Formats: C-alpha cells, sequence, structure tokens
C-alpha cells in the first residue's frame, strides 16, 4: 500500500511538475472550454480536476492501478463526479461514450522512457482522440550534455581524505573506487547543477505525440546525434540525459515548457547519468560528438536501455551499452 | 558489480560517529593491546587493524572473505605496516592463524543490530581463536526500545490537506488513505529520529555479551525482553523505535535518536493505526529479535504491546511549498 502512496505523493509534491501541468491546462481554456478530455493514467485525478477548472464539460479519468479508488474519492470530494468520471482499468480496454477533444496525461518516466505511460497515451490517441485533437503536453524533447560530476569527484577523492581525518592512508582505494563506480553499465539517476555541465546542452530528439508511427519508432529506438565543445579543462566522467515536455497554446513561439534540466529547478526526475569506464581529461574547446539511442530493454520492453556512441577529440570512437 | 563493495565501506568510514568511536575504543585500550595479538574479523579495508597497530599490537591478523581483501593488503603496505598487520583471505571459519589471539576487533553490526550482521562469524572466532578472557572490541551490545510519535510521518500525512490551498484541489481524503498504508504494513522501517519523536524514557530490554559461548544458540531462539515506560505527554502514538549501542571496555557507540546520528539510523515498528496517549500513559510489552524463518540472516521482530488499559496486541515485523 505504501508504495502507491509514495509514487503519487512524490508526483504531486513535485511543485515544478504540478504547477507546470496546472498552467499548461488552464492556459488552454479556449481549447478545453465546453469540450471533452481523456486523462490517461489519471492517478489521483488532479489533472482531470485542472481540466474541469479550465471549463471542460466532460473528463474521463482512466487509471489502471488501485489508486483509481482514491481518484474517485478526490473527484467526489471536489463535487465533480458528474463531469469527471474516473474509469478503472487500462486505457486499451476501457470503453468511452465518445471520442474526446483533448488528451491529458502525466506519462514521463526516468530518462523519459523508463516505465513510461507513453505507449498507452499513443493507443488512446489512435483509439479515442478526434482528428486534430489536442494533446497535453504535445511533445517531448531530449537533451544531452557532457558532465564532470562533482558528487563523483567527492566520492573518488574521499579515499585520499582518510589519512588527514583518521590517520590511515587509503589513497590506494581511489584507483579501486574509480574502476568500480564507473565500470558498471547502469544508468544512474541523480540530480546535477550547472557546475557539472561541461558543454552547452544539445537537443538530440523531439517526440511529437500526434505522429502516427511514433510507437513503431519507440520499438526501433528513439535517439539522435550531437556535437559540442567543452567549456574548459576538467575530467570528463560521462553524459547527462534529461527531457522537457512542451504544452501548446498561450504563445506559438514561446509555449509553456516543463524541464528536468540541471540548469532549471529540480524535479523528482532529476537526470539520467551515463558514466564512461574511466575519466577522460578534456580541455577548453575539446570537441565531443556521438549518438544516443533510447531503447526498450530486450528482456523487459518497459525497462529503459541507452546505447551511447561517443568520440572525444583525438581519441577513437567508443561505445557503451547502459540499462536502467 | 563493483560499486556495491566500495559504497558499503565508503558508508562505514564516512560515518564519523561510528569510525571515531571504533578508533577511540581501540586506541584507549593501548595498555591491553601493547605487545599483544589481535584478530580483525571482516577487516574489509583494514582500517581497524591499523588502529590496533597504532595502539601497540605486536601483530594483527586481518581476515576478510570478500574481494576487498586485496585492497586491505595494499592499505597495510601503503601504511608501512606489512610487518605487523597480515591480511588473510577467506572466511574466519576456515582461516588458519599461527596462534590464538589476545583480542578480537570487528565491525559487525547490522540494521536493527542483527539484520544481516557478522555476529555469528565473530562468535565463531571467539570460540576458535580468542584466548581466555581475551579483549573484545566491542564486547557487548545493548538493545533499547521507546514509543514514538514520528514527526516525519505526520508531516507526510499532513501534506494532502495542504493541496487545496495551493492548487485549488481538495485532497484531504488522501490523509486517511496514506495513514492506513504507511502504517498497516508489517515491515521494519529504517529511519532516523530525534528527541522530539521519543514519547517516553527509552528502555533497555536486552544485552548481548560477545564472550559467552552459547550466545549463538540463544540468538537462534531469539533475544529480547520485557519493557515498561510512562509517556511524556499528549501525542499520537505511532509505534516503537528499536536501536542499539555497543560498549568498548575502558566507552559506548550509540545509535539512539537522542545521540548524534549514524548510518544505522533506528528501526521503526509502526502500529496499524495511531493510538492517542497522554502524560503518564503506561506502555508495556515484549520485544524479540528473531532470525526470519525464510532467511536466518534476515531480521524479524515480534512485538507484543499494551497501551493503558487497552487490550494487549501483537504485531510481527520483518526486514510543503
Amino acid at each position: 500500500c505504501y508504495s502507491d502512496v509514495s509514487v503519487h505523493e512524490e508526483m504531486i509534491a513535485d511543485q515544478v511538475r504540478t504547477e507546470a501541468y496546472r498552467l499548461g491546462i488552464l492556459k488552454n481554456w479556449a481549447a478545453l472550454r465546453g469540450k471533452t478530455v481523456l486523462d490517461v493514467g489519471a492517478g489521483t485525478g488532479i489533472l482531470s480536476i485542472f481540466c474541469a477548472q479550465a471549463g471542460a464539460r466532460r473528463v474521463y479519468a482512466v487509471e489502471a492501478s488501485a489508486i483509481w479508488q482514491q481518484a474517485r474519492e478526490v473527484v467526489r470530494l471536489n463535487g465533480l463526479e458528474d463531469r469527471v468520471h474516473v474509469l478503472p482499468g487500462p486505457v486499451e480496454t476501457v470503453e468511452l461514450p465518445e471520442r474526446v477533444d483533448a488528451i491529458v496525461s502525466e506519462w514521463m518516466g526516468y530518462g523519459l522512457l523508463h516505465e513510461s505511460m507513453l505507449s498507452s497515451v499513443l493507443h488512446a490517441r489512435t483509439k479515442w482522440l478526434k482528428e486534430g485533437g489536442l494533446l497535453l503536453p504535445a511533445s517531448a524533447e531530449l537533451f544531452v550534455a557532457p558532465i564532470s560530476d562533482q558528487m563523483l569527484e567527492w566520492r573518488l577523492g574521499f579515499w585520499s581524505q582518510v589519512k588527514q581525518h583518521y590517520g590511515v592512508d587509503m589513497s590506494c582505494m581511489e584507483s579501486f573506487a574509480t574502476r568500480c563506480l564507473m565500470g558498471h553499465s547502469e544508468i544512474v539517476v541523480q540530480d546535477l547543477s550547472g557546475e557539472d555541465v561541461l558543454a552547452r546542452p544539445q537537443r538530440f530528439a523531439q517526440l511529437e505525440l500526434a505522429r502516427a508511427g511514433l510507437e513503431q519508432e519507440l520499438e526501433a529506438g528513439v535517439g539522435g546525434r550531437f556535437r559540442c565543445s567543452c567549456y574548459g579543462s576538467a575530467p570528463l566522467h560521462g553524459f547527462a540525459v534529461w527531457f522537457q515536455v512542451t504544452f501548446p497554446g498561450g504563445d506559438s513561439e514561446k509555449p509553456l515548457v516543463l524541464s528536468t534540466s540541471p540548469l532549471h529547478p529540480a524535479t523528482h526526475w532529476k537526470q539520467a547519468l551515463l558514466y564512461l569506464n574511466e575519466p577522460v581529461p578534456v580541455e577548453q574547446d575539446t570537441d565531443i560528438s556521438g549518438e544516443i539511442t533510447l531503447l526498450p530493454s530486450p528482456d523487459n520492453p518497459r525497462r529503459l536501455r541507452i546505447l551511447l556512441r561517443y568520440k572525444v577529440g583525438d581519441h577513437e570512437e567508443k561505445t557503451k551499452d547502459f540499462a536502467m
């Protein structure tokens, strides 16, 4: 039981994410007023209530997990159960009375696509959205930047600091910790600051949710290529990957963006870190290029796998396969 | 996977309260260790073995079964102590020492003292290798229990009533749901508390003496005891906290919420529902730390408790803007 509490407590206590979804919805009042909305993975139903506050005539809040019973309590508690109908079960088997004008959904996972609800959103787009209908958010953008992780440096430098604290020299452990903490093939979820960013962040993929065949591209892998130049000299530990989602309406050339970038206010998503096997020294204007592909795991299609091809200046092109 | 082995030892040494208490516990026994032999059980990186050499030990046998023993060998060499400290790979149950030893030092405590601990390895070494009345670092472990009103739990439960004022959406009904789920489970929760969480004078309900042969057998039957306490004042009782301390002969390392925090935090045992208590509300019962029936290394705690004149109940645990 407490796991379901934790998931949705973290979701709503995420002030940056919840305030962004509220604004993105309310700023689309013209497209939602008097219309119908489908909420995919409605969780507690808070987004469905935002839509009703934006003037929706009917909202269908679909939630497969057991929290849908809480969503109905919340909807009834707010006197909304006649417009907002929490419907249990997956969106692929639910039956709606009508096609809807808009789809809202909180679907992003760690690294965007780790155990995300994106495919269920795409199924609902195909099955239940009217042609030309609204999607909130409408797109997701993936970013990458090379990093010199200060937290990792601290973890590696820790062994050289033991002698001055406790009188025992453990500098020999630094080489051991460097190989162990970086030789693995795991995607590390942690948040970073601008001080960790070694070059200008590069957008390598954009996902337009209205696109048919976006789901068959999901199986083939979502990715792109990048190039950047380093700010200065530092040990390159690897790469940070993060995302943003964009809400239409308001202004066509500056729409509302919810971002998980280390340069922006923290979110519960933090960032996905990809560590090279060893640190690589780089200098100012060192050119780093490569390709990143977000893939479904071969064992579990819901588990995120990231294949990283990269090249650091003079050095040969290397490849590392990560998994979550 | 290699990062598991660095993080456990990084956590251990980064725990200032623990590392400094072990350091002083060893160094303050310089008279007893001077010219004596020491066995380090689960020596890991060897940091404790080197503390024993600094205390005056003529020889330290550092036994470590995991791969980190190669690092401990380098640590000893790096400190120019390869003449005094000898790292011997393998488990202490099969390792062959040249001699019985005057002293045993070991970092062995787990969460809730006995969750995936190294205690049994230490007891095996006591039987096989420790001289009569030899020195044990630490020598004993004391188990404490105290009723708690968890401030962090209340803070989490109270978040749901604040959503309406910020987002215009009432979610107060989630407070009843979160209280049922965050408490109705049967799992031991590892969390740190402060003095403001403690509802009554902490009670010592058991003590383990590492020199006693037969302590290993007793652990398999479970260890614990009775307890009685009187509440400080009005508060919702959420359950009980269990923590330990180890005593070095002269010197205590404590994991109490009233003392500086450690990486062990405390083990919290939540009741199914909050129970209102008042000043001088009597709480009594029994705590037993048991090996889990599935896994003997996994810690199980059976709690029987009685609040005021309410009926005596039982719960079985296992391990904003």
